[PDB]
């Protein structure tokens, strides 16, 4: 997990069809909120080929990575979701932060240097991370490399947030199952900038332009009671 980039195959059109859509677009190329964007590439498979998209890797050159990533959204299914799927979807969404909050805890990973990681299990969400209270400390977890809490990169974190609010205003796309995915290395200085957050996982993106998508994601809900609870953060690391 430590190249340059992620060669990520095309399951489906919708992850593919969203970086072609949004790839001249300033607004979303420009402004380092989704990861950086390479092409569509054939490589050999089976019979024939494959389609794959080429993106950065945000974690290239960590030495001790941090991720937390945060499932967006008042709602983890589409119009396109498997009716089997569907009991355990309704379940995890209502005994999850994700219907009240939208945006819910999805795993963690800490590096505290001793000798194998620290993950913490997606399905926490549903006992331990299921209150506005519980992932706001689990998200304070994150921040402490094991001896501090680095408090210093709680700012980068929420003009990221500010940035995605400010385009999903438009409300030209509605996204299911995304995620914002926090990284940072915990060896890092705030001038290495080796810490970052981005959404990403677009396998279920529907372009308003092209399509109707007549549920709602309650993306930008999510998006502001994230920053909140960073900005909770913020204030509650004063007192260190
Ligand atoms: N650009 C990236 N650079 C580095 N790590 C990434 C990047 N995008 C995603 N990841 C991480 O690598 C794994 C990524 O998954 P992706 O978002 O690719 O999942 P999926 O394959 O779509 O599966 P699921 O829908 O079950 O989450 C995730 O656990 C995420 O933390
Ligand atoms: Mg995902
Ligand atoms: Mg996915």
């Amino acid at each position: 997990p430590d190249g340059q980039y992620l060669l990520k195959p095309c399951l489906s059109h919708r992850e593919r069809d969203f970086y072609l859509h949004i790839k001249d677009d300033k607004e979303w190329t420009g402004t380092g909120i989704i990861p950086k964007f390479y092409g569509v590439e054939l490589h050999e498979f089976g019979f024939g080929e494959l389609e794959f998209i080429r993106v950065e890797n945000l974690m290239y050159k960590y030495k001790r990575p941090f991720v937390l990533d945060l499932k967006i959204g008042t709602q983890t299914w589409d119009p396109e979701t498997a009716s089997s799927k569907m009991k355990k979807r309704l379940v995890v969404d209502s005994t999850s932060t994700t219907t009240s909050l939208g945006v819910r805890f999805s795993g963690m990973e800490r590096n505290i240097g001793e000798e194998k990681p620290i993950l913490y299990s997606r399905y926490l969400c549903t006992h331990e991370v299921n209150t506005r209270d519980s992932l706001k400390e689990y998200i304070k977890l994150f921040f402490n490399d094991g001896k501090k809490y680095r408090k210093e990169l709680v700012p980068y974190f929420i003009s990221q947030l500010d940035k995605m609010i400010e385009v999903m205003k438009k409300r030209e796309y509605k996204m299911f199952s995304s995620s914002v995915l926090f990284v940072y290395d915990s060896t890092t200085t705030l001038e290495d900038k080796k810490y970052n957050c981005k959404m990403i996982d677009f396998a279920h993106n529907w372009i308003l332009s092209e399509e109707e998508c007549t549920v709602e994601d309650g993306f930008l809900f999510g998006l502001n009671n994230l920053k909140s609870i960073l900005e909770d953060i913020e204030n509650e690391f004063k007192s260190l």
